[PDB]
């Protein structure tokens, strides 16, 4: 067929019920996570090619970058409660992976600060245990597909999205390649 298992996505030995139905995992330390958001907008492609009905699911995880990475995974826990994911996604690549100005959870905070977040309100989230739950669910959900790489995106708890098997020559082409593969699981 024109799609394969083991060829655009690969299936999960061991299903995963109640997933959110399209669900992406990334680090603020992983480069190519880097490239999907600034520079491809694949969270973005996808969701304007899914139907009505579903929801699109963003997770940060622990393994990359150790203590910090973990500090990034609490405010991504913040910026999900405060609806700021838009507003702070950028800056943090750019502060972890470019300019290297986010080294302690103080610089990761000043982030949210300038871009307008207050302090009490950014100090009172990251301490909520709103935000604990919301941190509890990132290592839940990754934890229960064993995931051990980033970028990574799972369709229904059952596809994994296998970008190595799309052409790279043209990135515009990589893009929707990789949005109509979502589409299509979506309906599987």
């Amino acid at each position: 067929a024109q799609y394969e298992d083991g060829k655009q996505y690969t299936t999960l030995e061991k299903p995963v019920a109640g997933a959110p139905q399209v669900l992406e995992f990334f680090s603020f330390f992983c480069p190519h996570c880097y490239q999907f958001e600034e520079v491809l907008h694949i969270s973005d492609n996808v969701k304007k090619k899914l139907p009505e009905g579903v929801k699109m699911t963003k997770y940060h995880v622990n393994f990359m970058g150790g203590d910090l990475g973990k500090d990034l995974t609490q405010a991504w826990a913040v910026a999900m409660a405060l609806g700021v994911e838009d507003k702070v996604t950028v800056p943090l690549f750019e502060g972890v992976q470019k300019t290297q100005t986010i080294r302690s959870a103080s610089d990761i905070r000043d982030v949210f600060i300038n871009a307008g977040i207050k302090g009490e309100e950014y100090d009172a989230a990251w301490n909520s245990f709103v935000v604990k739950s919301l941190v509890a669910q990132q290592e839940k959900a990754a934890a229960d597909v064993q995931l051990r790489g980033v970028p990574a995106m799972f369709v229904n708890g059952k596809y994994q999205l296998n970008p190595q098997g799309m052409d790279t020559s043209n990135m515009d082409v990589f893009v929707q390649q990789y949005a109509d593969t979502v589409k299509y699981l979506s309906e599987k």
